[PDB]
Parts: C-alpha cells; sequence; structure tokens
C-alpha cells in the first residue's frame, strides 16, 4: 500500500498501530503510525504538532512526513531500534552498573531537552526510550507525547497553575508521589519518574510492582500507599547512593523550580569516574557475540 507519494507500508511493528515501512526513494525503512479519520480521542495531529516542536534535538526522531491518505491520518518517521523494556527483557532484566549510568546520561538530557520546549514528557518509562540503529546505535531517543502538556507559556514564561484533585493519567509503576496525591505534574515530576526507572534497571522490579487488588482505582490506592510507606534509602539499599540523592533532590523540588539537570548528571558522572568507567557507549547489549 502506498503511503505519501515515496512511502510504501509494510506488516505490523507492533504497539493506533506502528507499521513497518520503506522509503523507497531514498532507500531506508520508516516506521509509520496511522490514526483512523473516526477515533473517540483524536491524538496524532496533536502529538505529531508536538514532535515538530521537538524536531532538531539530539535523539528526538525525524518527522518523514505527516498528511493524510484514505481512511488514516499518518505519520512517517525514520526507523528506531528496541526499547529499553526491550533490551531490559533481551538482557534477562538485568543491567551492570555501568549500563545504568550511561543510559542515566543520555535520559536526564532528553527529559531536560523536552522542558526547554515549553513541554513536560508525563509517561516517562522503559517503553518510551529507543535506542538508535547504525551509526546511531549508542543514542537514546525519547518517544510518545501523547500525554504531553505546555508547562510553561511559550512566549511569556508563565508556569500552568498548582492545581489539585486529579486522576492518574500515565503508568502507575513510575509515577511520582505528587502525581499519587493528584498534584499538577511539572518537571520534578519527570525527573522522579526516571529515578525509579533507574531503581528499576537496578532491581529488576521495584518494590510497588505486582500488588494484587480486585479493581484498578484500588490497585492505585495500593501503589501510592506503598511507594509512600517505602522510604528513599530502603529502595536503593545495596546501590551506590547517588541514586538516593537523585530521588531526594527530585522530591525536594518545588512545583515551580527549575531542576539543576547540570547537578543531576554530575552526580552520576562524578560516581561514573569512581568506578573507572568509560564514556564508550559500550552497552551490556553490545557485548552479545
Ligand atoms: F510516527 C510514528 C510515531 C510513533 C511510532 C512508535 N510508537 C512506538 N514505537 C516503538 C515501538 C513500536 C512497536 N513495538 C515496539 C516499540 C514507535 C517507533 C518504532 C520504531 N521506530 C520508530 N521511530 C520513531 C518512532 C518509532 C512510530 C512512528
Amino acid at each position: 500500500l502506498r503511503v505519501g507519494n515515496r512511502y510504501r507500508l509494510g506488516r505490523k511493528i507492533g504497539s493506533g498501530d506502528i507499521y513497518l515501512g520503506t522509503d523507497i526513494a531514498a532507500g531506508e525503512e520508516v516506521a509509520i503510525k496511522l490514526e483512523c479519520v473516526k477515533t473517540k480521542h483524536p491524538q496524532l495531529h496533536i502529538e505529531s504538532k508536538i514532535y515538530k516542536m521537538m524536531q532538531g534535538g539530539v535523539g528526538i526522531p525525524t518527522i518523514r512526513w505527516c498528511g493524510a491518505e484514505g481512511d488514516y491520518n499518518v505519520m512517517v518517521m525514520e526507523l528506531l531500534g528496541p526499547s529499553l523494556e526491550d533490551l531490559f527483557n533481551f538482557c534477562s532484566r538485568k543491567f551492570s552498573l555501568k549500563t545504568v549510568l550511561l543510559l542515566a546520561d543520555q535520559m536526564i538530557s532528553r527529559i531536560e531537552y523536552i522542558h526547554s520546549k515549553n513541554f513536560i514528557h508525563r509517561d516517562v518509562k522503559p517503553d518510551n526510550f529507543l535506542m538508535g540503529l547504525g551509526k546511531k546505535g549508542n543514542l537514546v531517543y525519547i518517544i510518545d507525547f501523547g500525554l504531553a502538556k505546555k508547562y510553561r507559556d511559550a512566549r511569556t514564561h508563565q508556569h500552568i497553575p498548582y492545581r489539585e484533585n486529579k486522576n492518574l493519567t500515565g503508568t502507575a509503576r513510575y509515577a511520582s508521589i505528587n502525581t499519587h496525591l493528584g498534584i499538577e505534574q511539572s518537571r520534578r515530576d519527570d525527573l522522579e519518574s526516571l529515578g525509579y526507572v533507574l531503581m528499576y534497571f537496578n532491581l529488576g522490579s521495584l518494590p510497588w510492582q505486582g500488588l494484587k487488588a480486585a479493581t484498578k482505582r484500588q490497585k492505585y490506592e495500593r501503589i501510592s500507599e506503598k511507594k509512600m510507606s517505602t522510604p528513599i534509602e530502603v529502595l536503593c539499599k545495596g546501590y551506590p547512593s547517588e541514586f538516593a540523592t537523585y530521588l531526594n533532590f527530585c522530591r525536594s523540588l518545588r512545583f515551580d523550580d527549575k531542576p539543576d539537570y547540570s547537578y543531576l548528571r554530575q552526580l552520576f558522572r562524578n560516581l561514573f569516574h569512581r568506578q573507572g568507567f568509560s564514556y564508550d557507549y559500550v552497552f551490556d547489549w553490545n557485548m552479545l557475540k
């Protein structure tokens, strides 16, 4: 099937749905997202607006083409490689400290870039970071802007108001404590969620993971309470203190504070050097012969 002028649509990749495609003109694989012109939640075109505003950033997927063909709204992106969730599963849910610290450095920088563009992500989780392919295989990219929201006025840098009593939109496992309290998400929240993702990679799971409950709202209750009853020093026991210092600093941030991204990268960098590691982008999965 013929999309745009120059894109050939292949079978599904996974996840509307995601498809393998070919830029017939340039001889390069691409990824395509189709959305029916009928949906009770039209998303792609709004999501595509945000991807367009991120273009040019390190580790932002390049938009090849946006448009409509037949029944569908269409976005085409350069092809990327497997997610951190997919690589974590492929590695038996065990990452070395070096890998976690290599990831952490880049992941902080992606989040910082998104914030520089007046947005917060609000779905920071392993699925929403992808490694590149080929010459870009040492590069962590970030995806999925379907839950993203402006946190400040583009022009007047006016932060959004402190709001309360909200529903949890996102992934409960990585949500901030303040998110569980029903407080408006801001820059601090994206970083705290990263903090939990990093401890996830260290541990293989999180302690509030796989709690049984009769219903959904009950499960979220249990996750919230488990998080709020697990001290940071307990979550992080047996791992370098930096992971605790990182989360404590995130939990200390005020609603409208600009995070010291630099401080957080330096934290992991100092530990990196103390362990005698080198920023040669050799991740655990690069050593599978
Ligand atoms: F225009 C778009 C918008 C979003 C996607 C996408 N959504 C999720 N993924 C990751 C995924 C998909 C299916 N199974 C596992 C992981 C992609 C995606 C996949 C591969 N390479 C890509 N490069 C840019 C996005 C993307 C794809 C095209």
